[PDB]
């Protein structure tokens, strides 16, 4: 609704195609594009949040289960269609679970990588939130 | 000229990661990302060149065989690895073939989709270049 993104997909005799255009079908400017592949193992990914960064998650192949928490509510959504993007805003905790063996997960980011934008501790994250409420 | 870009790739028990950053590891600013999937049939694609667009192609899954003509040299390249990107500069002809079934192909473009920037006559492409040569 506010988080789930339905990208317009095109289909022909040849296949499918999806195009994402910076600040057209995504609320921000693209500066970085990262992706995860050749996954394996039972240990998740993510479990962190970001102060400034805005992102959009997309399961290009296979599937992945992702959790969300803006401190308030928690949401879960299983990405399994390249045509769907998930919006992860700043100040939103995230987790990437259950990567299918063939999963390819892509992320469109508003800025370059920067370890100091991270909130990797749940409590601080929570903390971070409350503080915020006050202001 | 080689047009291949090899991205640094992180590795751990979890899998692999590759990160592409506008103007950092790719000679241009990203304005659009598009990908092709659920491909079928025996028809290739591409077959055009762009006068202003700068792209980078990445085969995120499976594989695909690419042909790039810069007007000086033709290069055929099989992409079967997400950590390799091919740079398709302006006035560079390209074609995608041999898409595996599970093939997922991705393109990073320096600009929005503009049909008018597209040359779809190889011959014309060849001419445009010559002209360019002056
Ligand atoms: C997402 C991302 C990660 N990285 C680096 C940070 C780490 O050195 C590594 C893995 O990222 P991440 O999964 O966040 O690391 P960690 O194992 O601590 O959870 O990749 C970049 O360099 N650029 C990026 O865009
Ligand atoms: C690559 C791309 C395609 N499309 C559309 C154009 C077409 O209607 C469809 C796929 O077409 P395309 O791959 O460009 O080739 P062709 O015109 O020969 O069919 O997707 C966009 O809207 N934006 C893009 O960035």
């Amino acid at each position: 609704e506010n988080k789930v993104i339905n990208f317009k997909k095109i289909i022909d005799s040849r296949g499918s195609l999806v195009a994402i255009e910076e600040n057209k079908n995504i609320p921000f400017s693209i500066k970085r594009v990262y992706y995860i592949f050749d996954t394996k193992g039972e240990e998740p990914r993510g479990f962190n949040a970001n102060k400034k960064l805005e992102q959009v998650l997309v399961c290009l192949n296979g599937s992945c289960r992702v959790i969300l928490d803006d401190g308030n509510i928690i949401q879960e959504i299983t990405l399994d269609s390249p045509a769907v993007g998930l919006y992860v805003g700043p100040a939103v905790w995230h987790e990437m679970h259950d990567f299918s063996s063939d999963c390819v997960m892509m992320v469109l980011a508003s800025d370059y990588y920067d370890e100091t934008d991270y909130i990797r501790q749940y409590d601080n994250f929570k903390k971070y939130i409350a503080k915020i409420n006050l202001e």
